[PDB]
């Protein structure tokens, strides 16, 4: 079906349970107020962007502010324990995670697939600008979901191995930066403790098993992967001889990551999306007659 109303699902609506037509119906309006608010961050990348987002209380400022509270009401229509919506979260009892759709949602799979990957790829976004109330450490764990998209069958190339370890290392500084003090001294034990974390000595089990189970070894493990976790190591071990916390956000500013994250989700936002890139067709904007 090309129909993107909520008439495309007339044919089933009624053999769903009321709250699966509201979960279902209301797809469409996580999909335009997602769609919406991407384009704007996008649009708005390269500018005094630090201060135009935020959620504290510009007519840019008022319009995104708009636009992130619509965002978070649609959003918790959605009764989810995880930051990240799933495909059961929309269908419960219906579409189960890591299995096969269900025939009553035949041809409405890449719609909804489509609609809770821009959301999700929003959470992550909106998370790292701080507007919603996640710490800076759940990006982390949902940076492969989000990005190595599994049309895991997804692959982690060399494009994502350099937004991940800008990320880890941001996460790193982030750490830190909620228990520093007014002197530039990094605490050495919160300095170990977020290393083992973000930086573990099992990276690439990690890395391997995620995408092949239990039994998987680092034989499998890519190409890409395998220099990931090389410059992973290396990372570490630079920011443990580091102590001045300030010279470490002159490293990594943190203005020039949002604005490579922003620009990274533009040029890459048909892989996000729809799994592969295809043409340079954006999912933000659909020019198809």
């Amino acid at each position: 079906n090309n129909n993107e109303s909520l008439n495309r699902f007339n044919d089933i609506i009624q053999s769903l349970p009321a709250r699966t037509r509201l979960t279902i119906c209301s797809l469409c309006l996580l999909d335009n107020i997602s769609t919406q608010l991407l384009r704007f961050l996008i649009l708005n990348a390269n500018s005094p962007n630090i201060i135009a987002v935020l959620t504290d209380q510009s007519g840019e400022t008022e319009i995104f502010q708009t636009l992130v509270k619509l965002f978070k009401q649609i959003r918790m229509i959605y009764h989810t324990r995880s930051p990240l919506l799933s495909v059961h979260d929309v269908a419960p009892g219906l579409w189960f995670p890591n299995s096969p759709p269900p025939l009553i949602l035949r041809g409405h799979e890449a719609f909804i697939i489509t609609a809770i990957r821009k959301a999700n790829l929003l959470t992550f976004l909106l998370t790292s600008l701080n507007c919603l109330n996640y710490g800076f450490e759940l990006l982390q764990s949902i940076f492969l979901d989000i990005f190595c998209p599994n049309t895991q069958s997804g692959k982690f190339l060399k494009s994502q191995a350099i937004l991940y370890l800008d990320l880890k290392t941001q996460a790193y500084i982030a750490g830190l930066k909620e228990f520093q003090d007014e002197t530039n001294e990094i605490s050495l034990e919160k300095k170990q403790e977020l290393l083992d974390l973000i930086f573990p000595s099992n990276l690439a089990d990690i890395l391997v098993q995620r995408r092949t189970g239990d039994s998987g070894d680092i034989t499998l493990l890519t190409p890409s992967e395998k220099d990931f976790v090389e410059r992973c190591d290396r990372r570490r071990e630079n920011l443990k001889i580091v102590q001045d916390f300030n010279s470490l956000t002159q490293s990594y500013e943190w203005a020039q990551f949002i604005r490579e994250l922003l620009d990274y989700c533009n040029k890459n936002m048909g892989l996000i999306i729809w799994g592969r890139k295809g043409r340079g067709k954006s999912p933000l904007y659909d020019f198809d007659v």
